[PDB]
């Protein structure tokens, strides 16, 4: 039972301290230059989660990337926080704009699998993927720090599509 | 024990990816301008982490960012990975250089046992303190990764110096 830990990490680690500022910070990019006013974050429950986004669909495009966000952080000076912007393409047009990006842990317990001092067994990554997602769902729902300001994008997989799985998300927010 | 867990994500999220190029890092800022070979990462075992380094011992000095580490990682385009370079005083006198940082994943298990959700009591920090620093030192031992390029500093608290505790490191690895 590692995933219960991961999703802690992830919420203490990283949205505790950029979601209060996210709003904030897509503002800036927008009124420079529209984008989604909330962060989502992709679930894959089959812990498949590539490094490169745009491999995953072509439909979705790296545009540009948002101000970065620094803070001293365990001795680090300015320890960098930063997310991409991509857009979701849809028959060859432009379907929409948001800032979209994996769960990092969600690889971080894929390659945990491989390793045999770990002790985490293969057959175990879809059960501790859904545990992840159900506890940080869990987490999100008390966390003072989103006001939704985040969305969480799972899904399983022999026809699927990421752009068309965002897009979900995406046109009904808009509601 | 989430703590097993925590050192894993430490290392293959952070120290898998950071110490391979690390050293060619340090060279490139040697060149240019010296800092010890290696990484040291802080793990005081009261799991007390501050966030700013200096101000745990004044004797600890923030001299210089070391060149960044970027890479495309779970959709972030340009994750960006930087180290902070610190001088060690000794009775006014600088005593050495290197790259000095806490362990991050231990102020994260800090604050899971303020929250009640995480189901993590006050009262095994330290336990799990030692575990995520014993677990770690299992990792490294055999991880290709990490050749002579990285030192664990761990210790427990009423008259103590970090900048001592981490120059008995330093000097002792100059042997
Ligand atoms: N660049 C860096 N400098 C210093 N230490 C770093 C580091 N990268 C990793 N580490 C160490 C390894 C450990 C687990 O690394 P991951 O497996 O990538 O899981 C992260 C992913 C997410 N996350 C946090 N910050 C970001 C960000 N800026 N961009 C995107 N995702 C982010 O939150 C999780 C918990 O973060 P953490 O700071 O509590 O623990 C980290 C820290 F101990």
């Amino acid at each position: 039972n590692v995933a219960h830990g991961l999703a802690w990490s992830y919420y203490i680690g990283y949205l505790r301290l950029i979601l209060p500022e996210l709003q904030a910070r897509i503002r800036t990019y927008n009124q420079h230059y529209a984008v989604s006013q909330r962060l989502y974050i992709l679930l894959p429950l089959d812990c498949g989660v590539p490094d490169n986004l745009s491999m995953a669909d072509p439909n979705i495009r790296f545009l540009d990337k948002l101000p970065q966000q620094t803070g001293d952080r365990a001795g680090i000076k300015d320890r960098v926080y930063s997310n991409s912007i991509y857009e979701l393409l849809e028959n060859g047009q432009r379907a929409g704009t948001c800032v979209l990006e994996y769960a990092t842990p969600l690889q971080t317990l894929f390659a945990m699998s491989q390793y045999s001092q770990a002790g985490f067994s293969r057959e175990d990554r879809l059960e501790q993927a859904k545990l992840f997602c159900r506890t940080l769902e869990d987490i999100l729902a008390d966390a003072p720090e989103s006001q939704n300001n985040c969305r969480l994008i799972a899904y399983q997989e022999s026809s699927f599509s990421l752009s068309q799985e965002v897009l979900r998300h995406l046109r009904q927010e808009e509601k």
